[PDB]
C-alpha cells in the first residue's frame, strides 16, 4: 500500500512538539496525511475520501492573518505530538476524531471574535448565544462530512460514528478560550485532591479539552522567530477588530488597538502567565511526555521579557 513519506529533515523533525510545518502550502496536506497514517493506521480512513475531505476543509479556510488553514495543519501536528508522547492512553476513536477535529476547529473563520460578532449583532450570535464561533466551525465540519464522497467515517457503526462526532464537537467548542479558565482550575482541583480519573468519561472530556487549548495556543511553544512572526498575524487579526470596534462607535481593549503596539510586550507576559503556562502546567501534570510544550512556553516567556528590557 501508499504510505506517505517526508524528506529526512521533516520525517525527523515533524516527531518533535516544536516543529513549524513550512512556507510550502502544497507539502501541508501531505503532512496531515502523514500524521493520520502514523498515529492512527494506514487502515484509518479511505485516502481518496481523506484527500477529499482536506481539500474541502482547506477552501473552507479564509485568507485571514492568523486563523487560516497553516493554523489548522499548526493545531493538528501539536496534536498528533501529544498522541505519540501518550501512544497508550487514547481509544483508535480519539486517534481519528482528534486530529480531523484539530484541521476543522476554526473552518470559515473570519478573523474576528465572538465579542465583535456580538457587538455587530451578526446573525451567527442570533443562532449560537455562546461559543459562537465554535459553534459555527462544528457547522461546518458536519457539512463536509456531508457532501459526497467525503464522508471518512463511513466504515464506522451509528454508535462509533456519533461517539467520534459527539467526540469532534466536544473538542471544537472547547477550544473558546472564554471556556479555557473554569477546564483547566476544574482539572487542576481534580490532578490535586487525586479524584482524577480517565475511566470518568466527563474527565476524559476534560483532559481532551485541555489538549485542545494547548494545541490552539502552540505558536507560543515553538522556536521564538516562529513565535515572534506568528505573533505579528495575531495582532493583525486583533488590531482590524480594533478598527471594526472603532467603526461601531467603541473604543476597543488595549490588545485589539494598534495605535498601542506599545503595550504587546506587557500584554504578552500577561497572556503567557494567565493562560499559556498554567495550561502547559496543568497538561504536564496530567500527561507528563507533553512537557517539552511548558519548556518552550517558558522559554518564550523569557523572551519577551527580554523584549521588555530591551534586550531584543
Ligand atoms: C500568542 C497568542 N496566542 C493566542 C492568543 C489567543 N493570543 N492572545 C494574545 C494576546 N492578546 C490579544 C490576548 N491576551 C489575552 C489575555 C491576557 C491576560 C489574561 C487573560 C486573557 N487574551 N487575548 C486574546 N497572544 C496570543
Ligand atoms: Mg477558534
Ligand atoms: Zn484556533
Amino acid at each position: 500500500l501508499m504510505q506517505f513519506t517526508l524528506p529526512v529533515r521533516l520525517c525527523k523533525e515533524i516527531e518533535l512538539f516544536h516543529f513549524d510545518i513550512g512556507p510550502f502550502e502544497n507539502m501541508w496536506p501531505g503532512i496531515f496525511v502523514y500524521m493520520v497514517h502514523r498515529s492512527c493506521g494506514t487502515s484509518c480512513f479511505e485516502l481518496e475520501k481523506l484527500c477529499r475531505f482536506i481539500m474541502s476543509v482547506k477552501k473552507n479556510y479564509r485568507r485571514v492573518p492568523y486563523h487560516n488553514w497553516k493554523h489548522a495543519v499548526t493545531v493538528a501536528h501539536c496534536m498528533y505530538a501529544i498522541l505519540q508522547n501518550n501512544h497508550t492512553l487514547f481509544t483508535d476513536l480519539e486517534r481519528k476524531g482528534l486530529l480531523i477535529a484539530c484541521l476543522c476547529h476554526d473552518l470559515d473563520h473570519r478573523g474576528f471574535s465572538n465579542s465583535y460578532l456580538q457587538k455587530f449583532d451578526h446573525p451567527l450570535a442570533a443562532l449560537y448565544s455562546t461559543s459562537t464561533m465554535e459553534q459555527h466551525h462544528f457547522s461546518q465540519t458536519v457539512s463536509i462530512l456531508q457532501l459526497e464522497g467525503h464522508n471518512i467515517f463511513s466504515t464506522l457503526s451509528s454508535s462509533e460514528y456519533e461517539q467520534v462526532l459527539e467526540i469532534i464537537r466536544k473538542a471544537i467548542i472547547a477550544t473558546d478560550l472564554a471556556l479555557y479558565f473554569g477546564n483547566r482550575k476544574q482539572l487542576e482541583e481534580m490532578y490535586q485532591t487525586g479524584s482524577l480519573n480517565l475511566n470518568n468519561q466527563s474527565h476524559r472530556d476534560r483532559v481532551i479539552g485541555l489538549m485542545m487549548t494547548a494545541c490552539d495556543l502552540c505558536s507560543v511553544t515553538k522556536l521564538w522567530p516562529v513565535t515572534k512572526l506568528t505573533a505579528n498575524d495575531i495582532y493583525a487579526e486583533f488590531w482590524a477588530e480594533g478598527d471594526e470596534m472603532k467603526k461601531l462607535g467603541i473604543q476597543p481593549i488595549p490588545m485589539m488597538d494598534r495605535d498601542k503596539k506599545d503595550e504587546v510586550p506587557q500584554g504578552q507576559l500577561g497572556f503567557y502567565n494567565a493562560v499559556a503556562i498554567p495550561c502547559y502546567t496543568t497538561l504536564t501534570q496530567i500527561l507528563p511526555p507533553t512537557e517539552p510544550l511548558l519548556k518552550a512556553c517558558r522559554d518564550n516567556l523569557s523572551q519577551w521579557e527580554k523584549v521588555i528590557r530591551g534586550e531584543e
